[PDB]
C-alpha cells in the first residue's frame, strides 16, 4: 500500500513548509490536547488568486493510511476551503502566499497519529497539488536519549549512534515488543530512517532500545549554506547575480567533494531554510524567487545518482531534486526557482538499487558533525484500530 | 573536610571565567585525553603588572580533596607563573586581563576527576585570591538524558524532572550502587545540587536513575537579561547612564517578583554573561568596569535572605552576592562593579537555616522554563585511591 510524505506535485506551488506556528526552529509534530498548532505555508504561483480546499487523511505508523473513517479521528468537514492568503508585492515573479493552520476552527482532531493533508484546487478535487504530513502526540510516554560518535561498530571516526529508553511508570504497555513500532529519523529524512526495532531489554517501567546495531547512522557533515537575501550585493556562497528577462539568477560558488578531509565547524540548521530578504518585514509576500544554479564539480560517481537534499526539496530523493551531470563542465548541475532567504542544503548519493542516500561520498561522515535524531513512539495493541503516537522527541549532539 | 569551588576572594580581582578555551557557552569540563582546554580568564585591577601563579589540587567527586600527590595527577611543577596577559586600552577603570590554558605546555594531567587551580600572587603564596574550579572526563561509559515537566510529583506545574541511565557495555561496573557517585547540577549552581542516588535498576550493561524523587528540580524561569554595551545609550534593561568620578554607573530597570504570573518565551544562556562593547574587537582589553545598580522592588521577604545569582557571582550563595534590604525605598538594592557586557542573572531565596536558594518567591517556578542539567558520573570500586570521572553529560529541554 502507499505511502504519504511532504511531497509537490504542481509546478505551480512553491516553498512549502511544514512548521509549528510561531516557531523558528522546529519538528513537525504536536500534542493533541495541547495549545500549539501546525502551520502549512506555501505560495501559488501566477496573479491569480485560485481557491484551494484540503482533506486530512489518517496514517498509521510507516504512513499508509489507516482503516479510520474521518468521524473517528476529525471533528469537521473535508474540503474545506484555504482562506487566509496575501498577494506578492514588489517582486518580478509574481505569487500569492497561504497559511493553513492547523487544528484550527473548521478542524480539530479526535485522536492521535500520523496525518497527511492534501490539497487540491477546488475545481479539480481528485488532482492532489500537494501533501503536508504531520504528527499529533499524546505524550504519555517519557523518552530519555542520547547520541554518540562513540558506537558498537567504531570510535570517533564516521557514525552516530542513537540509543534510548522509553520511561512508561505511568502508561504500562504489557507487550512492547509486539505493541510498539519505532521511527527514527535523522535531521528530518525519510530515505534513511529505521524501524522495526527490538528492545534490548523490557523492565516493567523501562523499554531500553540502546546497543542496537540499526541504530548507527553514518554521520554526515554540517550542511552547505547559501543566502540570497537580494539581487544588489552577493550573499553567503554567491559568486554573482544577474538578470535575464524574466529572472533574476544566482550563480552560487562551486562546491566540491568535502569527504576527503578534517571536520570543520560551522554552524547550520540540519536542512532547514528561512525565507528572508534585505529590508522586509514580511518575507513571505515580499521575498522574491530567483533561479539559483547549483554547480558541484567532481568526477561523476559510478553505481549510482547524485540528489541535491535538504527542507528546500521537502527531504524527497526523486526526479525534481536529481541532478543532471554535465560532462562537457565535469559538473554536477542543477537550477532551481527558490525564493529568496537562507537554505541549508547538501548532495547525497543514491547507490543503483537503492532508495537510501549517503552523506558518506559528496559530504563525508564525520562523528563529531551536530545532526538531530527524532525518536516517534507508535502504540498498537492487539484489537486496537490504529496507531496512537504515545510519545516522541528530537536529541541532538 | 573543606570543599572547593570557583570563587574569588580578592577585591583586586574581577571577571572570573572557567569555560572552553574557544567556545561561546560551554561547560567546565574537557576529556582527558583530547584536544579542548579549559580556559581561565580574569582581570587584576589596578595599573600594575603583578606576578600571579597557581597550583592544581586534585578533587574527589566531592569537591574536597583527594588522597593525590602531585605526581600521581599532574606532569608538571606547582606554583607556575601565570605569563599570557595583557593591559587594559581606553578604559576609565585601568585593569590587566589574564588568560591560563590548561593543560598546557607546563602542565599536563595524568587522570581523570575534580580540579582546583588555586592562584595566588607570587610574593604571597599562602593567601589564595581565587579559586577555578573544572573537571577532567574519561568517558569510558555513556548517558541517555531526559529532562521533563512531566514529573511523578505533578503535571507540566512547577517542576522539572531528570532521568537518565548510564550505558557502559564497554565498562562493566560490577557494583555500581556502591562504586558509582553521581551528581547532577542544575544551570551551573552547586547550592541545589543533587548527589547520594540510587539506581532504581542494575542490568549487566545499564544502569537506570529514573523515577528517583531527588532528581525533581524547581522549574525555575528564564533568567534576567541586561546589556550596557556603552556609555552612549541605554542598553537592554537599562533606564540610564550617569558619571560620578571615577566610574560610570549603569542604573538597571526595577526587576519585580515574576512569580504571580504566566510563562513568557525569552531567550536566555542560563546565568552566563559575554564581555562585550561597542565596536570593541577585544573586549577583554577594551570593556570598562561601571558600577552596576539592581533593584528589586518587593517587600521584604521573610524567614530568608535574597541573593544576586549567576555567572558574574559565580553562582556563589554568600556575603558577595547577598542582597541588602532598603526600607527607605522599600527595595532590595545592590551596587557592583562589572565589566561590560550582556549579563543573565536572577534572585534566589535562602530559607534561614538553609544553603539552599529558590527560583519560586521571586522567580516563579514554571515546567516551560529552559534549562540545563549536568550529570556527573565518578567511580571508585574499593581500593581506588581517588574518584574517577567516567561520564558526564549536559542536557537540555
Ligand atoms: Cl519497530
Ligand atoms: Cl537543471
Ligand atoms: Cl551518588
Ligand atoms: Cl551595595
Ligand atoms: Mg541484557
Ligand atoms: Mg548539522
Ligand atoms: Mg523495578
Ligand atoms: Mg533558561
Amino acid at each position: 500500500q502507499v505511502k504519504f510524505f511532504t511531497d509537490v506535485n504542481s509546478k505551480q506551488i512553491k516553498t512549502l513548509q511544514v512548521k509549528v506556528a510561531g516557531e523558528l526552529i522546529s519538528e513537525p509534530y504536536i500534542a493533541l490536547g495541547g495549545e500549539e498548532q501546525i502551520e502549512i505555508n506555501f505560495d501559488g504561483l501566477g496573479s491569480g488568486y485560485t481557491r484551494y480546499a484540503y482533506n486530512v487523511v489518517h496514517c498509521n505508523a510507516d504512513w499508509t493510511q489507516s482503516q479510520l473513517s474521518p468521524i473517528e479521528y476529525m471533528n469537521g468537514f473535508q474540503g474545506t476551503t484555504i482562506d487566509d492568503f496575501a498577494n506578492s508585492i514588489g517582486t518580478t515573479t509574481q505569487y500569492s502566499n497561504y497559511r493553513l493552520l492547523l487544528p484550527n476552527d473548521d478542524v480539530q482532531f479526535k485522536v492521535s497519529g500520523n496525518y497527511a493533508i492534501q490539497v487540491y484546487n477546488e475545481d479539480t478535487p481528485d488532482q492532489i497539488i500537494f501533501t503536508a504530513c504531520f504528527s499529533v502526540v499524546e505524550p504519555v510516554v517519557n523518552i530519555s536519549a542520547s547520541v554518540s560518535g562513540n558506537t558498537d561498530i567504531d570510535t570517533n571516526q564516521s557514525h552516530q549512534q542513537v540509543s534510548f529508553n522509553i520511561n512508561n511508570k505511568n502508561f504500562p504497555i504489557t507487550y512492547p515488543q509486539t505493541d510498539l513500532k519505532i521511527f527514527v529519523y535523522q535531521d528530518n529524512r525519510r530515505d534513511n530512517a529505521v524501524t522495526d526495532l527490538q528492545p534490548m531489554s523490557i523492565l516493567e517501567n523501562q523499554i531500553s532500545y540502546t546497543y542496537n546495531r540499526n541504530l548507527i547512522f553514518p554521520a554526515g557533515n554540517e550542511y552547505r549554506r547559501m543566502e540570497f537575501l537580494s539581487n544588489k550585493y552577493n550573499g553567503m556562497h554567491v559568486e554573482n547575480i544577474s538578470f535575464h528577462n524574466p529572472y533574476y539568477n544566482v550563480e552560487l560558488m562551486t562546491d566540491y567533494r568535502r569527504d576527503k578531509g578534517t571536520y570543520q565547524y560551522d554552524q547550520d540548521q540540519d536542512g532547514r531554510f528561512f525565507i528572508r530578504c534585505s529590508d522586509c518585514n514580511d518575507p513571505d509576500t515580499e521575498a522574491d524567487y530567483y533561479i539559483v544554479h547549483f554547480t558541484l564539480a567532481c568526477d561523476p560517481l559510478p553505481d549510482g545518482s547524485v540528489y541535491l537534499n535538504g527542507e528546500l526539496f521537502n527531504n524527497v530523493l526523486d526526479e525534481k531534486s536529481k541532478m543532471g551531470y554535465n560532462f562537457e563542465t565535469k559538473q554536477y548541475e542543477k537550477a532551481v526557482l527558490l525564493k529568496q532567504g537562507s537554505y541549508n542544503y547538501q548532495y547525497l548519493f543514491v547507490p543503483t538499487g537503492s532508495s537510501v542516500g549517503q552523506t558518506g561520498p559528496i559530504e563525508g561522515n564525520y562523528y563529531q558533525t551536530q545532526n538531530e535524531y527524532s525518536i516517534y513512539v507508535y502504540y498498537r495493541p492487539m484489537g486496537a484500530r490504529y496507531d496512537r503516537l504515545i510519545g516522541v522527541t528530537t536529541v541532538r549532539n
